[PDB]
């Protein structure tokens, strides 16, 4: 299971880790991904996890949008987890350089709720535009369930850490 997590609050943990690296070791439930509305994994992590599975998340994200048209900013949908996770929660956080609205992110971390544990990075956070600091306090104000948070910059971890209130 989960190791070498920092515990931030009852349900929170948070650890400096390559989200995929911890996906490929764990194997766990739900590995959550940082999507678009389109489901389309270009960079980040939708890139990075999308590039481990060889691919195989963009089909399925490609036949998803078919059917069901793209997914609401602060939504989310579940989808096959392919050698990463048994499932892959894609949440939908505001992206604040194509201007979207910031106070989505509560509503992007409300999907969370719905999986008892998760693997997760922080939403909105990134290439999304919006501050790491706020959306680790939006996620531990809104998650509930037992969320472990992957970091991938650790400059941006010591800093998330030594910030936590």
């Amino acid at each position: 299971s989960f190791s070498g997590y920092l515990k931030l609050t009852d349900n929170v943990y948070i650890k400096n880790a390559d989200i995929v690296e911890e996906a490929k070791k764990v194997k766990p439930t739900v590995v959550v991904n940082a999507a678009n509305v389109y489901l389309k994994h270009g960079g980040g992590v939708a890139g990075a996890l999308n590039k481990a599975t060889n691919n195989a998340m963009q089909v399925e994200s490609d036949d998803y949008i078919a059917t069901n048209g793209p997914l609401k900013v602060g939504g989310s949908c579940v989808l096959s987890g392919h050698n990463l996770a048994k499932h892959c929660l894609h949440v939908v956080g505001p992206n604040v350089n194509k201007g979207e609205d910031i106070q989505l992110l509560k509503s992007a971390y409300e999907n969370f709720n719905q999986h008892e544990v998760l693997l997760a990075p922080l939403l909105s956070a990134g290439i999304f535009g919006a501050d790491p600091i706020h959306s680790l306090r939006v996620c531990v104000d809104t998650v509930r369930t037992n969320v472990y948070l992957a970091v991938f910059d650790k400059n941006l971890y010591d800093k998330l850490v030594s910030s936590f209130l």
